[PDB]
């Protein structure tokens, strides 16, 4: 039931912001078009004009100025955070009583965990191994900007219409799947993905761009196996174990995985080392060898 008052902002900030807003004049959203939904709110279809398709996520209201301005905020940052293979802000919008909406592109194969598990998709070696790589360069920018995503699956990965890959779940494009997964950024979710977070992460909290790598080497593995659950988890680990080798996944990526979950996170390769390797693996393929399920994995959760 709160009143707010949106002229209580600083004026500095949102002149600062100016450049992320888009107008109303601009901006169609399709509310008969839901794209999804959970506890954050609603993303729909729309229409963005110079016309572009995208997706509107509305949030809930914000009532509280503080809160307004931390999103406004981290508007103004995620807005410089461009780059092919990381989802763009295209603009936000602060309408009458603090409802806000965040304008995405529209990914037209959903995320990438969906995509590769999907039946009626037929992918090679090359072209898992081309979407790690993909990956590896938007998360090589995001650790230039020393930006630490700690929640990397393929589930928070978006495939666009050209089939380019984008790394997303940060930022004003978090709480994808939150029915599902708790963010890693929240501190006492119930529902963490422990199976993509590393023994450093789950031990003692540590979170930082060799956690990271730890996560996109699960991450490959998910793509080796079309969408498999991991370990199909602390205690796990500590016995001696890792995730087995795909039936369909290289020696050498296995090889470049067991290095992403190297037990000292200074030891693991950085994201320019894993783009050079895994772009070198994937230059070797040509497209023949296709991809599918394990028996053992499928219907599994
Ligand atoms: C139940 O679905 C989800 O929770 C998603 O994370 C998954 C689903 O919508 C959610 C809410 N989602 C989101 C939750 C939070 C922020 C962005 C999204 C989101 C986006 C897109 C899509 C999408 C595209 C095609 C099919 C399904 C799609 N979804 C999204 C986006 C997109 O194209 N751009 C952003």
């Amino acid at each position: 039931t709160v009143h707010i008052d949106l002229s209580a902002l600083n004026p500095e900030l949102v002149q600062a912001v100016q450049h992320v807003v888009i107008g109303p004049s601009s901006l169609i959203v399709h509310f008969n078009e839901v794209i999804g939904r959970g506890h954050f709110g609603c993303v729909y279809h729309g229409t963005l004009l110079d016309k572009i398709h995208c997706a509107v996520k509305s949030l809930n209201r914000i009532t509280d100025i503080g809160e307004v301005s931390q999103f406004l905020t981290e508007g103004i940052i995620m807005k410089d955070f461009s780059h092919p293979n990381v989802l763009s802000l295209l603009g936000i919008c602060l309408r009458s009583e603090g409802s806000p909406l965040v304008v995405l592109p529209y990914m037209k194969h959903g995320d990438l965990r969906n995509f590769i598990r999907n039946e009626t998709h037929n992918p090679t070696v090359k072209d898992l191994i081309g979407f790690g790589l993909q990956v590896a360069k938007g998360m090589k920018f995001l650790a230039s900007k020393k930006f630490v995503h700690r929640d990397l699956a393929a589930r928070n990965c978006m495939l666009d219409e050209k089939f380019t890959v984008k790394v997303a779940d940060f930022g004003l494009a978090r709480d994808m799947y939150d029915k599902e997964f708790d963010s890693v950024h929240n501190k006492t979710g119930a529902k963490l993905p422990v199976k993509w977070m590393a023994l450093e992460s789950l031990q003692t909290q540590k979170f930082t761009t060799k956690s990271d790598v730890w996560s996109f080497g699960v991450l490959l593995w998910e793509l080796m196996t079309r969408g498999a659950p991991p370990y199909p988890i602390t205690v796990y680990l500590l016995q001696g174990r890792r995730l087995l080798q795909p039936e369909y996944c290289p020696d050498p990526l296995y090889e470049v995985m067991l290095k992403c979950w190297h037990p000292k996170a200074e030891m693991r390769p950085s994201f320019s080392e894993l783009v050079s390797r895994i772009s070198a693996i994937f230059s070797t393929f040509i497209g023949e060898h296709y991809v599918h399920v394990n028996a053992t994995y499928v219907n599994v959760k």
